[PDB]
């Protein structure tokens, strides 16, 4: 059998594991959406085309680097690459665009390299004149209060926490420190101050500018950096302004406080990013996996998208093949229950961006087939409280029906994505094919595992009921074309009693 | 809270038990249908009316007693009592009629100048069992006549003969030319025409005698809804019932009564071929050791639950009530446990056929079943059923389970289903929703037969079809709601799950909708 | 296979039910202890001997009736019957003796000219209930007198009044200047001095009257083992029993009978303070609606199972047998379901106290309990208990669960425990092993009280201590094995789990060993 | 609370996940043993001392490289480093030594292979040590070179270019490699292992039961004691796994080769399947290769590496390995310290509730008194949050049977057999203590002194504190195979 079905029929998790079969070919669209960071390696229209073809679903713009003009070019190229496939509506793949916020970063000064000798004296300055006078015994940083916040005996991580510094006297013109971990240091590198309370705002003048930019260029999603408390996302919301309620806000969890106040942060956000990079510097590297698995679990419970991020395939920045740990990282993110998996170096600057995307694609398909739905579904139902919202009620119904007949797909009409979401919330195995007129909602829905958006272009029919049927039919055809559904398959169709959003309430079983 | 909801939310069966609350009032129509046997105590139109009011859903005609004329009067009186409530379609309660077959019984003769007189079989004495036609009526303390010619040829020396609900006990010591010389092993007081059981003897009597066949044809002609088939031992037995029922009667549901060891052993083959099962505890309780019935009962109920077929629990559920206005503590727990076991219907016999409290007896099964229905640990039950039931490609099943699931998620007060033959109402109840299954149908018969399936409340719909089919569909669903409101099944603010189909005719159910009342 | 093993190996409760097998013979001592009530039917030494042979483990003396002298004779006769088997220590069966308290009973008066004669209260007729001192003797078909002046003040117009076991039903339709003008709801033949109940109406008689205290002091002096304490409504009720029991009687296990609504509601507090519980169905079934008892029964048994305390199921489990040599189908299933519920003991009252078949009645509870015990789905049962029971630091508990676990893994025939006060035997049964708990003790009393715990089979050990303690330990273990072999609990080639301790005196169990027989 | 106890008390796996707490400090010896490969970075006695201190439990000698003399020096150095702590029997840490077999490898001879260009096999000329290559790769066959980084399609054509070094691993999937599992050299290497008293054989390229039979034959009679760990490195091996496991003492998920022989996407499936099956069989299973590669070069692991380790433990692995990280890299001790740190966190996060349930449930009934005592002991341990289960064991088997059920309390195994003490590291949760005193006259006393020994060693290393409960497992008579007693004692 295929799809790891013998494994799906197991009575225990152990028996399940014991039955995973390397010769059981996956046989389903991959449900985990891939987010790819745009950079020099992935910015040319022709490259983007390849990346789309290979599996990219979300383009991530990292506003930690590049000017407004630079990101506008990125948006313009993505949109071009994406619309090059509009020749065939039945095959067209929407691509989301996520603005990633700079946030309260700290960076060293200005392709040369100094060497911080272990045990040696290094001075950290925020004096404007030393802004480029950086050397083996002097590092300049762009956070003037550094001197006010890192006390004697405090730690200062530099460059992915690879360099490490102990403050051994805080004198007038800077921090007198001793290198604890040396390393070959380069230009403008990221700095971390664990244990220190960085009074740096979650939203600086630039972030606000950057957000307004996102509104004007119609970005779909904000990955909000360094989110430490509910008011942080409120601030993002305010900045996003009224022209931008539609925009999904994904809070990146990058530090201890963020981890601790996670519950409050989730309730107020549209989803979460396990921001492992910073997280892995702010808390001990041994402990990330706990935060990751805790947050993914909690999101699964709340029904919100969760993203797993950073170094999932690092070696690929430089090599055509991933390390054995990277492969298992991707699979375990999926098995953890992550809605999306990300790429950074691997697609922004590396020598194999398309190969990197093909790999997340390949692994996610295997891992998705290896999900023990039986336990998963049971636990979700069991944990999720009762509900009175007809849309939820239909969803779980639909998912249940899908399971009973091994439906190829659940086809949903949706206006804002919400009813597609409520379906994927319960993790059907059948694919959730979402038919929508809202180009934006079609993009934002990539954030939810197992949704395949289809953008519908025809003008409304006179008779609403007809309009509904043409759309469902549209789903089926697109379905047939991309090999999601074959003649003789059963499909579950979810619709509503009247137009407008918020009235989903019907579930139907149809045969193809 | 009500409906034993704290108990419903328990994480284990033990925790569930630990949270059952005597002050949590049930709050739902009772889902276990009650079958009542018709006799002198329950035959008058006015009595029937009371029994309907009290909860009766199936009238059982016991063809072991009475003539054709006698049962025709019963049917006529039921139907009258039933139709007396047709003045209000929104409140009308359909009542099924079940013909219960005589089958291969054996009874003693009539007593010497005494149909209502008693002889006494003393422990340790010689009793001759005769088949001699001349002794039918001549029977005494040392002589009992029996209506089974072959008895003399089937009980060996050392073989046991039970008389009267197994309370009398004879052991064959000598066989002879003019009967069985027996010694009374258990004595007691004996009357006329009492049931005989022959465990250990293979009884070569047919499952369907010339009379049964006549009885069955009778059932066809008078439009009975259900056949409780006695002494069903193997698949061919129900085939025989089917043939006899003839072509004028495919619609009739066949319920095999399981009354003996062989029947218990070939149960699987019998179920596959029957519409449902009756755990016939009376005979079963004599054919196998009394200690073992509970095992057959729980096994069969379990298996039916699995197959999704109606199962009936029967006999002595409330015996003391034949004679007393209150049940014994075992009787009460018997009913509750039949329900908790997972029985679709519970029966009454003596209690409604001859006893002094037939209505009180019906009211009691009503009261207990409501409590017990609320105490079912659906969480486990539902999980196990899904888990056990094979995948399915039939859109009707698919919608059913969907509907049940949706119902659970919002504590739906009801699932309302349009159904033509009952099948989609049945597939719902197969998954044991807690929300009541309100089945709307134009088939008066299907409305009656549906009582066989736990949790289905049938509503007979009387209006002529609208021109636009979609409108006809809506009026029906609306009809369900209103009836619902009126009988306190649904209150304003409830959510309800509506199940319908894409086109007319049966077999095409495939839609599930969430509506608020 | 035997012992319903296929059914034990099932992955779900449903599959379990589906695999119960009527041909799978039980093969194990029955673990549910049987309490028999002593009366005219069961007071003769020779009868008692039969009842012991048949399975009785606890004699229950019902102090609601009979004088001190009368109960002394009962004790004497039991002890005589019991010690008649002392000729063989390997086979000797200890029998507990439980004193059942009268408590705050409410009663009717003596009849017009008839300490034996009878009045009929006809359904629908006017009935005056006086509290008038004069009429305590002047009762007829329209006048019943009652020994509780306050009844007039507590039952409001429209309230019920149940009489004699709840078989007679009166409704107050007028409160008058000397009596409640009642209509007869339920009719029937009324006797002299019968029990009256007042549901919903709150009562104010003490839990412990001057007589109870006397009765308790009596129990001490005659060395009763167990007090079944009637009408326990709150923790202080058992404190009172404890005080009355006096210092000569800490050893005595106190079982609170739960007989009313308040008792049901304050159950948690009552359990914490008692050694065990009695589900007193009789009264309970009159105080709260008859439909609801099964809920109180299953909730209490569940909670006791959780707490690890003995729970008894009681009253009417086999009533028809008071009068008939076979039980009704409901009675059989009642017993099975008590066991499946998880009851430690099952009781008999009328069936053994007055009826015509006391020994047969005891043989039946024995026969059913064995079947039902084999049908427990231990897999779930064990899982749930572990899961629910909090961590523990007491080495005795820790050894128990370990022992139970080891037993399961090798289908041990038995767990053999040395115990001084019964406590380590109890902690084993607490986890419901399937293997039998063979408890070896020198305390004749502890040997009796242990019957209160499902699955414990006490063996009284008589030899004087050896010089070397270790040797004394081994002879006792060996004693268990031999007794074991002799009664067919263990066969050559069986594995057995032996639980002992590091030093003498109670409270130090901490060793578990696997041995082969 | 500590040890992720709130998460242990969860009613579902989801709820469990939801309750993992980064501020819940682990508080227990780490139970996953660490296998470290010896090389230039890790061969000096002083280095070895550091690596023992940091957590190493098994030294891995990779016979794919180095001469006999070279491996003798390694053994010698390990043994020295190890015995330098013998100053104190209560603290002494035994270190196993595992001989890792070369087996049917293929390597290149002693340059950048351009994408597109011609390359013959016997810059435009790679040499290979497997003469039959010409015989088993047909027109349109694939030849991987160096950790599957290069790809050659058959005369070949380069499909994937790359920078080629000296003597590098060649892989041929789809081809049936008729090279023997045991060459003349392997046999020599194995005989070597016997003579120098290695403890464990990691047997390379195990494809079928007869492969381990061959290893067994070569190991000879002087070496029945030696535990044999079959390395699963290819498709056939994955397919015939059941047969292989039944006949082996344990398994190594040899990800490196496996990741080249089967698609990289699929390894995690083989890994989780094998670890699951081993957990079921009660045999040790090893997770291997690249668990921390970046550390070969960098002082900190990547985020994928960290999660790789934790997931191996959560998968249920008995041991985790390091190769380049400790054999040649610039951070061997840091690498060992990391596997130590992660394994402790991951171990505390195991959802025993489910795990234990499932193992009981799955494991068939048993009549062997040792098993019966084990499960009993584990059950007792759970009920009182025992700090430890202390077992007397002669061959390790009763320690093994305990760990088979994954207690959370640590399994402190007391033994006289120095070797058994070493091999027991293969079983999660076993902490061996070597006992040196001569037997007492009264056997019962000898038993007690040993149990007492375990307690004291326990106290000293902070496994058990006064007031803890401990579970003690012993037997009714001397000699192995008769464990049958379980006792609850307070410290
Ligand atoms: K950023
Ligand atoms: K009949
Ligand atoms: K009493
Ligand atoms: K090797
Ligand atoms: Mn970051
Ligand atoms: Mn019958
Ligand atoms: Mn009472
Ligand atoms: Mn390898």
């Amino acid at each position: 059998q295929q799809q790891q079905l013998p494994a799906a029929m197991a009575d225990t998790f152990l028996e399940h594991l014991c039955l995973l079969d390397i010769d059981s070919e996956p046989v389903a669209a991959r449900s985990t959406s891939i987010i790819a960071t745009i950079g020099p390696a992935s910015r040319s229209v022709e490259r983007l085309k390849e990346m789309i073809k290979a599996g990219m679903n979300i383009a991530r713009l990292n506003f930690s680097h590049g000017s407004h003009e630079y990101h506008a070019e990125s948006i313009a190229n993505v949109r071009e690459a994406v619309e090059s496939f509009a020749g065939s509506p039945l095959s067209y793949r929407p691509v989301a665009i996520a603005l990633d916020t700079k946030g309260p970063e700290i960076r060293t000064g200005i392709e040369s390299e100094v060497e911080l000798v272990k045990g040696s004296q290094v001075l950290v300055t925020v004096d404007p004149a030393f802004r480029t006078r950086g050397n083996a015994n002097t590092v300049w940083v762009d956070y003037p209060n550094i001197v006010r916040v890192v006390p004697v005996g405090g730690r200062i991580y530099i460059d992915d926490g690879l360099i490490s510094l102990v403050v051994q006297k805080i004198g007038p013109e800077g921090l007198v420190t001793q290198v604890e971990n040396g390393g070959v240091l380069g230009s403008r590198k990221g700095v971390n101050l664990p244990g220190a309370q960085v009074d740096l705002p979650g939203l600086s003048e630039q972030d606000v500018r950057d957000l307004r930019f996102g509104v004007e260029h119609g970005v779909d999603i904000v990955f909000a950096s360094f989110v430490r408390k509910a008011s942080d996302v409120a601030a993002v919301r305010a900045a996003l302004g009224p022209e931008g309620h539609g925009i999904k806000i994904i809070s990146k969890i990058e530090n201890h406080e963020g981890v601790k106040r996670f519950d409050e942060i989730l309730e107020v956000s549209d989803g979460i990013m396990v921001a492992r990079g910073d997280l892995g510097i702010e808390i001990p590297a041994e402990k990330v996996f706990l935060a990751q698995k805790m947050m993914i679990g909690r999101c699964n419970l709340a029904g919100k998208p969760v993203v797993c991020a950073t170094q999932m395939l690092e070696s690929m920045i430089t090599k055509p093949r991933p390390t054995r740990a990277e492969t298992s990282d991707v699979a375990n993110a999926v098995l953890d229950g992550a809605d999306c998996i990300m790429l950074s170096g691997e697609t922004a600057k590396g020598n194999f961006p398309v190969e990197a995307v093909k790999m997340q694609h390949a692994i996610a398909r295997e891992a998705e087939a290896a999900v023990y739905h039986r336990q998963l579904f049971e636990e979700l139902r069991r944990a999720a409280p009762l509900s009175r919202d007809p849309t939820e009620v239909t969803a779980i119904g639909a998912v249940e029906a899908a399971f009973k007949c091994c439906a190829a797909a659940i086809i949903v009409l949706t206006t804002t994505g919400r009813s597609a979401q409520l379906l994927s919330r319960y993790r059907p195995r059948a694919a959730v094919i979402a038919v929508t007129r809202s180009a934006q909602a079609a993009r934002q829905v990539h954030l939810c595992r197992g949704v395949f958006p289809l953008l519908y272009r025809e003008p409304p029919e006179a008779i609403w009921a007809d309009d509904v049927d043409r759309r469902v039919q549209f789903g089926i055809e697109s379905g047939k074309l991309r090999g999601f559904l074959r003649v003789g398959d059963l499909v579950i169709v979810v619709t509503g009693w009247r137009p407008g959003s918020g009235y989903t309430n019907i579930m139907r079983v149809l045969s193809i």
